[PDB]
């Protein structure tokens, strides 16, 4: 395979040098492919709590890169394009937050793990995709404030009956604004597909759909429902993940939904990453501190 050349000085230097290679699951097929973990946020959370290695290459957004960091302050974590992020996060700001804390006196500030380090300092929780509900359902106020995805803290205030104020002005992932026509299309050319979307789809899409959930909590639907097709709304990085856990399925695209920033990392840029080690993830200590606070919260409020 033409590039082999890439891959196998990959696979040579992170035994050289020690390193475990983490990946989300909009990361290219060519990277979850030389990957040591391919996961969920949540499950990419749940991994950096638990992992040995010294030396960690994150394939992924630098807000989960500095998750991995916060957890694992004493490690080296790297990313090959220290410019990847998800744009989601930038409208929410510290005072942002404080000015809704002031206007909501008691409400918990519960934020999406897509929010910048220094905004976590200032959350009584995170949360993921796969976890909001949860999180939400289980503390102790009728009130949250949440951001910075507007469609996940509207499909929370559905699914636990509590007033789910968000933050900032209409944050969303452009990525996930299917259309729901897409939808009422595949149910016509495949009557008997199950249709799976993300909840940060727009309220329309994800009433019309089979089921909602994580990118992990896709992977283990086939565990559970027979379908011999599954439609998938969600960033076309899944499909490869679906079809490599799910041979005998076929998994269709709502539609095709590219998110840029995860595409940023390449097999290139992902080799010359582990010859240089670099980019290094770095934080202040007080950031690290502060910041670890709400993220260790969420495993509390999950088991
Ligand atoms: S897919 Fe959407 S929410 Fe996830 S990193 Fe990309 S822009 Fe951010």
């Amino acid at each position: 395979h033409h590039h082999h050349h890439m891959v196998d000085e990959i696979l040579k230097l992170k035994k050289e040098k020690g390193y475990i290679i983490l990946a989300h699951n909009y990361q290219i097929p060519e990277l979850q492919d030389i990957a040591d973990f391919v996961g969920d946020s949540l499950q990419l959370a749940r991994k950096a709590m638990e992992l040995s290695e010294k030396k960690i290459l994150f394939l992924g957004v630098d807000f989960m890169a500095e998750l991995v960091k916060i957890l694992n302050p004493d490690k080296k974590v790297i990313v090959p394009d220290r410019s990847a992020t998800c744009p989601m996060a930038n409208r929410l700001t510290p005072e942002i937050i404080r000015e809704y804390r002031e206007k909501f006196p008691d409400a918990p500030v519960v934020l999406f793990v897509n929010s910048t380090s220094e905004c976590k300092t200032l959350a009584d929780v995170i949360c993921t995709s796969a976890n909001a509900v949860e999180v939400v359902k289980k503390l102790d106020s009728s009130v949250v404030i949440f951001g910075p995805d507007r469609n996940l803290g509207e499909y929370v205030a559905e699914k636990t009956g509590k007033k789910v104020i968000t933050i900032p002005e209409n944050g969303h992932c452009p990525v996930h604004q299917f259309n729901a026509e897409s939808i009422d299309a595949v149910r016509k050319k495949y009557p008997d597909a199950k249709v799976i979307v993300h909840p940060e789809c727009p309220k329309p899409v994800r009433d019309k759909a089979d089921y909602v959930g994580s990118t992990g909590q896709m992977e283990k639907i086939p565990e559970r429902d027979p379908s011999r097709i599954f439609v998938i709304g969600t960033e076309i990085g899944m499909i490869h993940k679906l079809k490599k856990k799910f041979p005998d399925r076929e998994f269709v695209p709502l539609e095709m939904a590219v998110c840029v920033n995860m595409k940023k990392n390449t097999l290139e840029n992902t080799l010359h990453a582990l010859q240089t080690e670099s980019f290094e993830v770095i934080l202040p200590k007080e950031v690290i501190e502060k910041a670890k606070k709400p993220i260790l919260r969420m495993f509390e409020l999950m088991g």
